[PDB]
């Protein structure tokens, strides 16, 4: 799985851009953040991410939600 | 994903999510899916579970639960 040091430094980063502190960010944001941690997805793999992730429709990415992703980035480097 | 399958989705997990957290566990994804007439294997589920519980908390909410279905899917 993610060690808890990686979990530690995702959150830090997932912080920086939920700037209202509700817990979410925009799907708009996906990108810089994971590119802020290193990861370039390409637009193609963005795209899919954020259909999969906002698949409600609410336009939302909590914590957990991105941990998910980066995992499953993580297993496609 | 239709707004039908979106439908029953929902139906699923509320059959699961009786306090009404918007929340199940993990444990019970297998059962969830069965409720869909999915027969997913132990292996596909531990795939699935692993990736929803990077966080280690055992739990999966509504949009999480709609995301996997999703990704299933394709
Ligand atoms: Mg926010
Ligand atoms: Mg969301
Ligand atoms: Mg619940
Ligand atoms: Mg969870
Ligand atoms: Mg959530």
């Amino acid at each position: 799985q993610l060690t808890e040091e990686q979990i530690a430094e995702f959150k830090e980063a997932f912080s920086l851009f939920d700037k209202d502190g509700d817990g979410t960010i925009t799907t708009k944001e996906l990108g810089t953040v994971m590119r802020s941690l290193g990861q370039n997805p390409t637009e193609a793999e963005l795209q899919d991410m954020i259909n999969e992730v906002d698949a409600d429709g609410n336009g939302t990415i909590d914590f957990p939600e991105f941990l998910t992703m980066m995992a499953r980035k993580m297993k496609d480097t």
